[PDB]
C-alpha cells in the first residue's frame, strides 16, 4: 500500500517528543492524518504517520489547505 491523499492532514511545524506512550511523536516535516476530531481531550487529534498511532496536539501542526498546482515562472 503506502498510499495517501490530501484532505485533513497536518504538518508538524515544530518538533515534539511524546512523553506518554499514548501520545504521538512529531518531527519537523511529518505529515499526520486527522481521523477523529473529538474523543478524549479538546484540541488533541488522532492521526497516524510513520507507522505510529496515538494522540498529538493540533497546535504544534499546521492544517494544510489549498495547494497551488499549475504554477509557472
Amino acid at each position: 500500500g503506502s498510499s495517501g491523499s490530501s484532505g485533513g492532514t497536518a504538518v508538524a511545524r515544530y518538533n515534539f517528543a511524546a512523553r506518554d506512550m499514548r501520545e504521538l511523536s512529531l518531527r519537523e516535516g511529518d505529515v499526520v492524518r486527522i481521523y477523529s476530531r473529538i474523543g478524549g481531550d479538546q484540541g488533541w487529534w488522532k492521526g497516524e504517520t510513520n507507522g505510529r498511532i496515538g494522540w498529538f496536539p493540533s497546535t504544534y501542526v499546521e492544517e494544510e489547505g489549498i495547494q497551488s498546482g499549475p504554477s509557472s515562472g
